[PDB]
């Protein structure tokens, strides 16, 4: 019944039933079993992206689909991974293969499955930039179905799985493309103190790591799903604006001018770090993390992150979007509702 073990957060909510997929027949046979009985169905790859907010009333189905097959081409290595696959065991995987080009990407939590979903990105690079598609199984047919990484509509933390294709499909293999010829990403924060030619893939790996481990809270010790909120974009007058009144904000300028800010310099310009509501806090190494400090209920961490958008609202005029998935009784409920 429990969905702790379930969410790296470890929110204690329950489910009517928790199912573990390990193909796709089951994850199938799971999903029209619980539909058939009325119920909704959620599928995870680690839960590390997700805030369950009350006792679901229906069936988790736990996406355990692995595998992964390495198909040759002249200018590249293409991988089609069971989306049950670990994200970070692929990348150590793939790098002791000799197969390097996700190692900016190393340690992110979750499932491969997930991957495509936000688009995973850290450190320079997204998933966008090495995923060749996605294969999902039409849940109403069992229809599998493939998008090319063009019709995934990737974005910042965006895809097409969170709109048109969010619940008709679940994800079970991804495929990606690493090029044989390698082009390391050093345009990143620290990793711009590497050098193109002398690096090697284990390198930018490490380096990646030491700036994750050495910011990120692993859930392990305090659950958590990650950056909280999304670095929002503002309009360049917003930004203009910001920067004349606080001009150290780290900023990243968008090709039509609109601004990205650093969410986690906004949270701790407002000396959130280490503030607590309940179990909850916000990480005092990134601010940007909510965390599990002390048994939190998922209401703490709704309360925080309003707490959190609220304050950053209040002195900034920037009003943040949770990253983090909202799970309501019966399926995904708007995050910045819930936190409004
Ligand atoms: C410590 C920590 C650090 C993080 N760092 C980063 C980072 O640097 N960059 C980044 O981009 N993200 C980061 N994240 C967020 C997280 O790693 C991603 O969102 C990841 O893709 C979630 O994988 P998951 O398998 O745990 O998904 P889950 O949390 O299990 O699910 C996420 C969402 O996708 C759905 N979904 C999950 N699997 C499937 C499937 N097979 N078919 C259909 N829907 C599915 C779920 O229903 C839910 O809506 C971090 C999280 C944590 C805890
Ligand atoms: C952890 C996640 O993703 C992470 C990802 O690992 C890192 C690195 O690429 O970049 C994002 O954080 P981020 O924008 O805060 O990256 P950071 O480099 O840590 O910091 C950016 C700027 O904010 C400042 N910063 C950040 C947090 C903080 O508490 N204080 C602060 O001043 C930094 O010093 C920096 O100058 C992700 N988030 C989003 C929401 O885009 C996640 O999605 O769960």
């Amino acid at each position: 019944h429990s969905l702790k073990p379930w969410n790296t957060f470890g929110i204690d909510h329950n489910a009517q039933h928790i199912v573990c997929a390990e193909d796709e027949q089951q994850l199938l046979n799971a999903w029209q079993y619980a539909t058939a009985e009325g119920q909704p169905v959620l599928i995870l790859g680690e839960g590390s992206n997700v805030l369950f907010l009350e006792d679901y009333r229906g069936t988790v189905i736990i996406n355990r689909i692995k595998g992964i097959e390495i198909h040759d081409e002249p200018d590249a290595w293409y991988l089609h991974v069971g989306a049950g696959e670990n994200w970070h065991r692929l990348v150590k995987y793939t790098l002791q293969e000799g197969m390097p080009g996700l190692e900016n990407l190393a340690l992110i939590p979750g499932c491969v499955g997930s991957s495509p979903i936000q688009n995973i990105g850290a450190y320079g690079v997204e998933l966008q930039r090495v995923c060749a598609y996605v294969d999902s199984v039409e849940l109403a047919t069992g229809k599998q179905v493939r998008l090319t990484a063009k019709e995934c509509r990737f974005g910042y933390r965006d895809s097409i799985f969170k709109h048109e294709y969010q619940d008709r499909f679940a994800i079970v293999a991804v495929g990606l493309r690493l090029p044989k010829e390698w082009q390391p990403v050093l345009t990143y924060g620290d990793l711009t103190r590497l050098d193109p030619t002398t690096v090697t893939p284990q390198q930018v790996f490490n380096a990646v790591c030491h700036m994750r481990t050495t910011k990120l809270p692993d859930p392990k010790v305090n659950g958590n799903a990650g950056a909280f909120f999304k670095n929002p974009v503002v309009s360049a007058e917003t930004a203009k604006a910001l920067l004349s009144q606080f001009p150290t904000a780290p900023n990243y300028p968008q090709a039509d001018g609109s601004v990205k800010l650093a969410a986690g310099w906004l949270i701790d310009q407002c000396q959130l770090k280490g503030m607590q509501i309940g179990g909850a806090a916000v990480h005092r190494q990134q601010a940007l993390v909510l965390i599990n400090e002390d048994n939190a209920k998922s209401e703490d961490v709704v309360q925080l992150a309003h707490h959190v958008r609220q304050k950053v609202g209040e002195k900034f005029n920037v009003w943040l979007e949770p990253e983090v998935r909202f799970i309501g009784a019966s399926g995904e409920v708007s995050a910045v509702e819930t936190i409004s």
